[PDB]
């Protein structure tokens, strides 16, 4: 994939953007898989990632109140998703 | 990482969404730099034609739609945003 300056046009960008939002989809996918794994094994968990994606998002040119907020309803989804996994 | 069915305990499943979540993150870094290459040259047609597709990508990935496209929508909106800025 062109870096972003290398690219030419709007194409470029947008098949760029499409490849990376998939990639997050993706990701999402395979990460609400481990759902099933942990179940075959507290609040305290989400006190301790947030405040780590929010370094990660500095450390990624991105603003961390933004991202820490993603994150937060990626968490609770899959926590919520848990149980209702528990619920089998 | 281990597959979801290879992991032995919550160790592994630990590292791996911390994993998935920094993968998450850095694309979002690397989406930033994308959009604002964009100006060297996004419309509503734009956004109505991408959403429904990320809801699509969701379902064949076995999420959410709903919440997948919800999220994006948020993403694209915040983006546009930090554009203007």
């Amino acid at each position: 994939m062109k870096t972003p300056e290398d690219c030419t046009g709007l194409a470029d960008i947008r098949e760029a953007i499409d490849r990376i939002d998939l990639d997050i989809v993706q990701a999402l996918g395979r990460r609400m898989d481990y759902v099933k794994a942990a179940s075959r094994f507290a609040p305290e968990r989400v006190a301790a990632m947030l405040p780590e994606r929010a370094r990660w998002a500095e450390e990624n040119g991105l603003d961390a109140p933004f991202v820490e907020g993603l994150f937060a309803q990626i968490i609770h989804w899959y926590i919520a998703e848990q149980i209702k996994y528990w619920r089998q």
